[PDB]
Order: structure tokens, then C-alpha cells, then sequence
């Protein structure tokens, strides 16, 4: 006769699951001397989960019985143990069957405690992850059922099944991430089943946020006025610049150097330290050839789809007194730098030199104050600037003298002065 | 007196400028003897541009007057010289003022021949890129006034003017770039000025599209199925899977990797190549533990802000004959193999023995053919699948043999067929 029986899983040692007394009362009483009959059961001696009580037929619990060691992950769970009365003479075969049912004695698990995930800040809001999923190897309602996400600001959890039915968590960025405002998070994710009572288990997310190169360098300024004398030497320092780039390794290490566009002439009188950003001099400059510079700088990260910033420095030459007064004294004569006077005589007033002065500089330093200075009473009359006439202040007298000598000197309003002399004679 | 002419730069050596006589008339006449009053230029530097004939007080060009290189890009440009009537008996003083006027009699040019720009296909619309300036020296209209650019689809051009005057062309990107199809351009930027005739000087741009990870590898299909026989060495190809990236270098190389989510279970038993691909079996497989896998394995460029591509392998294990049927016999007997039997004459169809078989296979691997063999006179009658009975099938005259041995065949219907025997006494 075939007998199904309905039992939980773990349930005590010895525990009695059926009377076959009770229960196949029809077969039992219907032998030859129904009090004699015993029973044996037909298994093997290693692991017996089922026993019969010879005497009495108690079907009672012999070893501990695992739902989840024996049946796995399927919904049919069921043992067989066939059971023969004693004596052999005309027996019965009692074939039994043991629904075995599922309670909830395992919780979720997670493979490990620390999981580790990496997301770039440039991940768009949206980005999906797929995170571990736990493992339960109870079955139905106690089998796992949903995760849930410890409370933060950037991420949540959405809950999904794949192919196979299993349940599984999925990260989602919500908000947009900035490395260079929160370079990690650390969130608990909770698998949980529907059994009663509830289990759960947990495992912690270290997620860190790799660098992208989302920012460009920047200058403390855009526009910077230098002063420079003329007379600087090669290798005065102009400016230091410094920018800045949040990012981090090769992102963020910046490159200084000359705007792709700058005219030669610029590249050679100046250099700039690609590394440290020292505008330096290379070789001089000079007030009387090129007054002011415009130079263009640009500083760019070593990342990718790096955008440059850009800042303009003028450099404004200021004028030295580097260049003394030119005297050029022009004759009438031909031919020489002599002065001929009529042997006999001559009127006053009488043209003798004019005479030009100039000086490269400009303001006070270009200025010219002009002196006649001979050994006698010539007179320097000025016609316009910087160009006046020598001429004579008295009657002369040939008999005196014969050879005269003038100097005339020209002197800048500079300071440190300069001035130049030039020396011519009279012959009468 | 003041006298102030115009004339034109580069003009024939020798013409005649102005003429002294016929403009001073007014001073000349009113000396003795205004016939006989002779001119003499006071000529400074060690430029000599301008004569004057001494006679009649003609002023020539002496030398060539290029505006050029006398006052650079003044716009105000003049040569200032004093010119003396002898004799000196109140002689005069002319100052003479010769404004040069400027022809354009130069093109625009260009530092260099080749303007290399390096631009990144992430270059969104609107980009700016100043590019060098050409230069001309000569003025107002003749000089520098507009630039053009070679026409395309991809690049513009916009006119620009510095603090000082000077103008210079900004390339503009007008259509979103592309390096994956089109790496390099080449376009021809000529500079004009607006003098008649107009004059014009070119360069070209010599534009490079460097790669930016714009694209992520992509797999041939999303999901892959594979069949596999539980019995498959360690090693077998299961899948050779190729995934492309059209970005260059970094961007473009590509790993292959299990998902970081995988459970250890799949990493125990898979392998895949990094650089190839190949997706092979690490540890065998058993049907009868677990049936299918649903690996998820990635792909991603070495490049930064990098997107990876996922394809699901579905793995589905197929059942092998690879384990043998087994089989139970149980006796009476609690000691060893021999079944006693009773010594007196029994009946008919009396019990010997209970005899179960089971196969771990599935399918005709698993269904058992039970066949008894022996001396004589017994039956194997079958009580339920796969469990039997032996019993007798004739009346057991001692007379003939005391001692029987049995034989249990057990042969499942897989293919090839699998088999196992038992061997057990008799006793009467
Ligand atoms: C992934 O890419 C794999 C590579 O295939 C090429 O990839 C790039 C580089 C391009 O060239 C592209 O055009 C190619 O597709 C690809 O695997 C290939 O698959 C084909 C069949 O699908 C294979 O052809 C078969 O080759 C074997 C062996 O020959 C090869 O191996 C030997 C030993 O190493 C070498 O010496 C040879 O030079 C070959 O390289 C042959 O035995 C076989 O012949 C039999 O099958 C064909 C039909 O396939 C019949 O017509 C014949 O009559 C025979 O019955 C084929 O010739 C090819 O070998 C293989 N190459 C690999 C793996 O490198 C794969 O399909 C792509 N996708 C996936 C999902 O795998
Ligand atoms: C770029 O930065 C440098 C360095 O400045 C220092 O380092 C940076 C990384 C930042 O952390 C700064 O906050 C930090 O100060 C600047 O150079 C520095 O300039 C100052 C003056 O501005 C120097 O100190 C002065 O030196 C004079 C002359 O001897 C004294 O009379 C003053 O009493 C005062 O001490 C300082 O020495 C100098 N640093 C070094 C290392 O030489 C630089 O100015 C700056 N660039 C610009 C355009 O501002
Ligand atoms: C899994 O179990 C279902 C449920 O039915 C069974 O009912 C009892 C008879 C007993 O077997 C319990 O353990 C189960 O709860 C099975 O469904 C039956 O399957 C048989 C044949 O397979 C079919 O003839 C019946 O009509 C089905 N019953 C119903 C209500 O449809 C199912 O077969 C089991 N699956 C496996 C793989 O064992
Ligand atoms: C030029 O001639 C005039 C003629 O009157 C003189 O006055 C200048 O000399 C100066 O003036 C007189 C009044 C006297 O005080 C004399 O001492 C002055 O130097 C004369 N100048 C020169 C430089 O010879
Ligand atoms: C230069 O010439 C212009 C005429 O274009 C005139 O207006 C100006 O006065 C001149 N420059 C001077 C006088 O400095
Ligand atoms: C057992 O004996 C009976 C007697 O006729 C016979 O019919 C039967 O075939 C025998 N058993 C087998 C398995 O042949
Ligand atoms: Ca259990
Ligand atoms: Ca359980
Ligand atoms: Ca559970
Ligand atoms: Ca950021
Ligand atoms: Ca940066
Ligand atoms: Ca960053
Ligand atoms: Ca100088
Ligand atoms: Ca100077
Ligand atoms: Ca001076
Ligand atoms: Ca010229
Ligand atoms: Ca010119
Ligand atoms: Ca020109
Ligand atoms: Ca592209
Ligand atoms: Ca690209
Ligand atoms: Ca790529
Ligand atoms: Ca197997
Ligand atoms: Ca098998
Ligand atoms: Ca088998
Ligand atoms: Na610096
Ligand atoms: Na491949």
C-alpha cells in the first residue's frame, strides 16, 4: 500500500510522523495474529532519516532532515521509505512518502562584505550598475525577495529579475557626481526574503569616484601691465604666473607657454617656463625701436579634450637716458669743417655755423640744452628747435688774432646728464 | 620761411619735387641782385635722399624714398631739411618739410608657410582659434583689411583688430567634427588689404583631428547561447568572442573581462582572454549539480571616461550517460550477503529479496533495465519504477540444490549503455 505523509523540514530528532497502526488499521488487523506482526524498514546503514519502531510501527524522524541539502532549489520536495512487515510469509510492502515542506533558517548571504565598484564623474545620470546579488537557498516565500539601499543623496537601487527568475539589484546614478567634491561613498545594500521570520543580510559598497578632466586651468587674472626699463639684462623676471586645475595626476599638472598665434618677434625677446610659468627676458629690449608688447599666454592641462585657458600681458618699455645729444655743425664751405672769415674784416651778425642737435630719447631725456662756449663773443641764436645759429657779437680785428676755436656743447635734461662736445676753428 | 610739399614714395630717381626760386620769390626779390642768389642744401645723416641744384633751387630726388623703411607704419611720415641762400649777406633760411605719401607696394605675407592646428573631434560648435596675423607694411587702405578662407563644410572664419589696430583671422568650427572619418583638412587662408590694385598673401592651415574616446566597443550580438556536453574537457573553445572600437590607440584597445557583479562560482569554472577573447572552460561541468550558467562578461576601451559593452552568455549543459545505475538489495539476513530461506518446502511467489536501482542520469541515461539472472527458478517481479522483488516461481524441493547464486543486472538504456551487477546466495 502506498501512504504519503506532509512534514517540515528540521524538525526535532525522534519526532513521530505517522502510526502505522493507526493508519493502515485495514492491512494490520487482517494478518494471522495481528499482534505478532513487526516491522522492518528498507534502507541502508549510513544516514537513515526515517526509522520504524519494530514493535509498535512508530515512523519517527532518525536523522535531521535538510529541505535545503536535498532538494536544492526545487518547489517538489518528497522522501521515500518503504517499510515491510515480519513475518515474510504472505507480508506487506508499505511504499511511504514524505512531503517535506520549507521553513525560512537561511538568510540572505552576500558572496563578500566589501564590494568594491568604480564609476567615473563623467558617468551621466541614468548610468546603471549591476551590483552582486545574495544567495537564499530557501525556496518560495522564503527565498530572497528584495534589496534596499542605505539613505544618501547620488544613488539609488532598482530591483529586477533576470532570465532565470532570481532577483537582483541594479545601482543607478540619480544625481550628477563630482570628483572634486566627493571622491568616494561608502552605502550598505540590504537582501531581504518574505519568510516568516524575516531574514536578512548585508554588504557594503565602497564606491570611489575615478577623476575626469572636467575642469580646465585657470588664471588669478586675465590682463597684467609690466614696466620694464630698456636697460634690463637678458633674464629679468617679467611675471610669474600661476593657474590652477582642480583635477587630478595629468588632468590637472598644467603646461605654460606661448599662444599658438604669437608674432616671432615676440618668442625672441621673451621665454616662458612651461612648468613653473616664469615670463623671463631673452634678450634685450630698447624704448627707441618698439614701445610696448602685447604678448598672449595660454596655460592647458595634460588631459584629454583639454580646453585651454588664455591671459594677455603688455609689457610697457619705459625710456632710459641711454643715447647722448648729436651736435652736427654744417658750413657753407665746400669742403671741410673750417670756418673761413675774410682776411679784412666783415660786419656783425654775419653768418658763421648752423647747428643741429638731437637726441634719440624722448621726454627729459630727449631734451637738448645747447651752449656756445668759444674763446671770444660769438653768440648762439636759436631759430627753431633744437637748431640755432653761431654768429658774431661784436666787431672783430684781424690784426689781434687769427685762429679761433668755438666748442659747442649739447647737453640732455637727463639725469644722469649726458652730453657730447664738438670742436671748430676760425680762420680769418 | 616754412615750405611743405607731398609727394610719393619710390618715385623716379631725379624728378624734379618743387622749385625754391619760384616759391620763395617773395623773399628773393626783395635781396640785391635776386639773379644772382645760389642755393645750398644743409643736408644731415648719412642719408642723402634729396638735392637741391645750387643754381635755381631745384629740389630732385637724389636717391630712392621708400616710405617704408624711413617711418615704418607712422602714418605721419616727412622728410624735414634747411636750405641757405648765398651769398651770406642776409642770407635765408628755408625749412623745408616733404611729406612721403605711401603706394602699396607690398603684399600682405605670413610668418610661416604652414600654420600646423591640432583640434579635437570633441571640439563642440563654436570653438575659437586665433591664427597668426599677416603683416604688411605698408598703410591706411594699403595695408592689411580682410582675410578669407578656402571654402568647407567644417570651418569658418571671423576678422578681428587688436588694441593697436592691427587685424587677425579667428578660425571658428561651425559643424561638429568627426575624426573617425575624416582625421586631417587642409584649407588656404589668404590675407588682403584693400589698396588698388589689391594685393594679397596666403598660407595654408594644415588642420589635424586628433581622436578623442567618443566611442565605446561594440559587441556582433547582445546575448550568445551556447549548448555544452557535460563531459567537455578543460580547455574547450566555447566562444571566440570579437568586439570593435573605431578610436585610435588607447581609445581603441579593448579588454575583455568578466563582469565585476559575475559570482565566484562562474569565475571557478570559465576563463576569458583579455586581448582575444576567447571565452573557455576552466573547470568541467556536471549536469547533475547544475544545468545552466548566465554569465555576463564586458568589454572596454583603455581609454578615459570609458563606457563598457556587456553581452550575456547563456550557457545551457546537456545531459551525458556518465554515471552508472546502482543497486540496492536488501534481505532478510542482518550479517552478510546470504539470504535464508525457509529449510521446509515453501509456496509459490514467497519473498527473497527487495531490490531498488536508481541512475543519477536523466532521460534514457536514467531509465534502468532490471534483469535477474541465476541457476534456476526464480522471478524478479517489479512492485513500483525501479523497485522489484524477488521472490520464487516453483515449489523448492531441497532434493535438487541447497545452495543458489543469484545475479542482479542493472543496464541503463543510455547510450553508450552503462551497467551494473550484484551477487548474493541462496541458502535452503
Ligand atoms: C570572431 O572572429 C573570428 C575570426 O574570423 C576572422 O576575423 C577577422 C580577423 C576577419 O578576418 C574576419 O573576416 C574573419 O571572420 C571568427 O572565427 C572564424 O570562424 C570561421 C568559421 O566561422 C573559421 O573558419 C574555419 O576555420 C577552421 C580552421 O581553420 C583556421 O584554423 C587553422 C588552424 O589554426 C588555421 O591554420 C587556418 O588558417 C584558419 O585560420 C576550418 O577547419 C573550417 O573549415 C570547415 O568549416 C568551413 C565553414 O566554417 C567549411 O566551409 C569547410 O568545408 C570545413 O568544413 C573553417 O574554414 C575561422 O577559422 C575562424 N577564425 C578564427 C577563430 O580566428 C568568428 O566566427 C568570429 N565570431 C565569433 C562569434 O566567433
Ligand atoms: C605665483 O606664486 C608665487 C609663489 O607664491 C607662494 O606659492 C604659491 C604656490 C601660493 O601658495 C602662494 O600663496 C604663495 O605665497 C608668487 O611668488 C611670491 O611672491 C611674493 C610677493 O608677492 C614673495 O614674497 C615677497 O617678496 C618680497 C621681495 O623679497 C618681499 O619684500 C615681501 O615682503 C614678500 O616676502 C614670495 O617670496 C614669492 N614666492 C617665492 C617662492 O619666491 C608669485 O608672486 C605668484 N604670481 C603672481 C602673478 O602673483
Ligand atoms: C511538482 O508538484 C506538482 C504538484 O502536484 C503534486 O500533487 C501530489 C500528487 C504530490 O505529487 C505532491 O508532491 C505535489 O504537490 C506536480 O503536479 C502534478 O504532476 C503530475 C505528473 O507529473 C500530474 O499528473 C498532475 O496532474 C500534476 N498535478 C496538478 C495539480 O497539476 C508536478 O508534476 C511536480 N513536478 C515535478 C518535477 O516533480
Ligand atoms: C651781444 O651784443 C649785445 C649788444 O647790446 C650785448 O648786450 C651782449 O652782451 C650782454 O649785454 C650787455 C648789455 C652787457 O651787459 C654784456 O656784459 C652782456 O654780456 C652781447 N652778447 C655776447 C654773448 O657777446
Ligand atoms: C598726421 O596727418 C593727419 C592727417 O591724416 C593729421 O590730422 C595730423 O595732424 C598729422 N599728425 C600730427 C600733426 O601729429
Ligand atoms: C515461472 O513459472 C511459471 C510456471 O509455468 C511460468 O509460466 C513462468 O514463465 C516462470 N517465470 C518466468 C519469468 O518465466
Ligand atoms: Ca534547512
Ligand atoms: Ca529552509
Ligand atoms: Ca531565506
Ligand atoms: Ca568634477
Ligand atoms: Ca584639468
Ligand atoms: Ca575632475
Ligand atoms: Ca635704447
Ligand atoms: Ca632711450
Ligand atoms: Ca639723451
Ligand atoms: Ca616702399
Ligand atoms: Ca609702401
Ligand atoms: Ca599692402
Ligand atoms: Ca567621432
Ligand atoms: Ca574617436
Ligand atoms: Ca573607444
Ligand atoms: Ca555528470
Ligand atoms: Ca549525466
Ligand atoms: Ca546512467
Ligand atoms: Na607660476
Ligand atoms: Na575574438
Amino acid at each position: 500500500k502506498n501512504l504519503k505523509y506532509r512534514i517540515y523540514e528540521e524538525q526535532r530528532v525522534g519526532s513521530v510522523i505517522a502510526r502505522l497502526s493507526e493508519d493502515v488499521a485495514d492491512v494490520l488487523l487482517k494478518l494471522p495474529n495481528p499482534s505478532t506482526v513487526r516491522f522492518r524498514a528498507m534502507q541502508r546503514g549510513n544516514s537513515p532519516l526515517l526509522v520504524v519502531n519494530e514493535d509498535n510501527g512508530e515512523i519517527s524522524i532518525g536523522a535531521t532532515i535538510d529541505r535545503e541539502q536535498l532538494c536544492q532549489k526545487n518547489l517538489n520536495c518528497s522522501i521515500e521509505f518503504d517499510v515491510i512487515t515480519l513475518p515474510t510469509e504472505h507480508l506487506q510492502l508499505f511504499h511511504i512518502e514524505v512531503e517535506v515542506l520549507d521553513i525560512n533558517d537561511n538568510s540572505p548571504q552576500f558572496s563578500r562584505s566589501l564590494i568594491p565598484i568604480e564609476i567615473s564623474e563623467s558617468a551621466a545620470v541614468g548610468t546603471r550598475i549591476p551590483l552582486d546579488s545574495a544567495f537564499d537557498p530557501d525556496v518560495g516565500e522564503n527565498s530572497l525577495h528584495t534589496y534596499s539601499l542605505s539613505a544618501n543623496d547620488f544613488f539609488n537601487i532598482e530591483v529586477r529579475t533576470r532570465t532565470d527568475g532570481a532577483k537582483y539589484a541594479e545601482l543607478i546614478v540619480v544625481r550628477e557626481l563630482d570628483r572634486e567634491l566627493k571622491s568616494s561613498y561608502e552605502l550598505q545594500l540590504t537582501a531581504s526574503d518574505m519568510g516568516v521570520p524575516q531574514r536578512s543580510g548585508s554588504s557594503i559598497l565602497k564606491i570611489s569616484i575615478s577623476d575626469s578632466n572636467d575642469n580646465s586651468p585657470a588664471f588669478e587674472q586675465q590682463s597684467y601691465i609690466i614696466q620694464l626699463l630698456e636697460n634690463s639684462p637678458v633674464g629679468t623676471l617679467l611675471l610669474d604666473l600661476n593657474a590652477t586645475d582642480p583635477d587630478e595626476g595629468a588632468n590637472g599638472k598644467i603646461v605654460y607657454s606661448f599662444s599658438s598665434h604669437v608674432s616671432p618677434k615676440i618668442m625672441e625677446t621673451f621665454k616662458i617656463d612651461s612648468e613653473r610659468g616664469h615670463l623671463t627676458l631673452f634678450k634685450q629690449v630698447d624704448y627707441e625701436i618698439t614701445k610696448s608688447y602685447e604678448i598672449d599666454v595660454q596655460a592647458q592641462d595634460l588631459g584629454p579634450n583639454s580646453i585651454p585657458a588664455h591671459c594677455k600681458i603688455i609689457i610697457k618699455v619705459v625710456d632710459v637716458n641711454d643715447n647722448k645729444p648729436e651736435i652736427n655743425i654744417n658750413l657753407m664751405s665746400p669742403g671741410k669743417e673750417e670756418i673761413s672769415y675774410i682776411f679784412e674784416g666783415d660786419p656783425i651778425d654775419t653768418f658763421v655755423a648752423l647747428v643741429r642737435v638731437q637726441d634719440k630719447d624722448s621726454g627729459l631725456n630727449g631734451e637738448i640744452v645747447c651752449k656756445l662756449h668759444g674763446h671770444g663773443h660769438f653768440k648762439l641764436q636759436k631759430t627753431y628747435e633744437n637748431n640755432y645759429l653761431i654768429l658774431t657779437n661784436a666787431t672783430l680785428d684781424r690784426e689781434k688774432r687769427s685762429e679761433y676755436s668755438l666748442t659747442v656743447i649739447a647737453e640732455d635734461r637727463g639725469t644722469p646728464s649726458l652730453s657730447t662736445v664738438k670742436h671748430f676753428t676760425v680762420q680769418i
